[PDB]
């Protein structure tokens, strides 16, 4: 069912986050982790203060579609493993790294979102967006409503970290 997921996303801030590459987002999927210029991570890091999710949706760059989302659960935190990530740029640019529980690592194609439109990018489609671009509040929750639903993944414990 969809009602834990509603759960989740009830009151959450959604951020667009772009790859040029699948092997990052592969990495983020299998180790839980993510990281992104200072400037985005300064967002993301006064959004996880203000609400109680903060829902990350990946897409990479020419791919057409998005490859799933997920839900911050810390604060982007120097020092730990490092993560061989493919840059386009050097890696002392990257901020921290951001803990990430996945919702949905199934895919969504573009011409499934043509229309939700994101009134914080001037209401164009919700695909079109710089990495970092945050997506309002209800396009945000009906495109995460839009993925296939993931069997694989049990909401019980995302839920007892909010
Ligand atoms: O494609 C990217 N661009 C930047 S600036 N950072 C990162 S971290 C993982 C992927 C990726």
């Amino acid at each position: 069912g969809t009602s834990k997921l509603k759960y989740v996303l009830q009151d959450a801030r959604f951020f667009l986050i772009k790859s040029n590459n699948h092997e990052n987002v592969s990495l983020a999927k299998a180790k839980g982790v993510w990281s992104t210029l200072p400037v985005n991570e300064k967002k993301l890091n006064l959004a996880f203060r203000s609400a109680r999710s903060v829902i990350l949706i990946f897409s990479v760059r020419e791919s057409g579609k998005f490859q799933g989302f997920a839900r911050l659960s810390s604060e982007s935190h120097h020092g730990g493993s490092p993560i061989h990530w493919v840059l386009p740029m050097s890696a002392k640019m990257l901020g921290g790294v951001f803990k990430i529980d996945w919702i949905c690592r199934r895919e969504l194609p573009f011409t499934k979102s043509a229309h939700l439109t994101n009134p914080w990018n001037e209401h164009k489609p919700v695909k079109i967006g710089r990495d970092g671009q945050e997506i309002e509040l209800e396009c945000g929750t009906q495109l995460c409503l839009l993925f296939p639903p993931d069997e694989s993944i049990d909401l019980y414990q995302v839920i007892h970290k909010m």
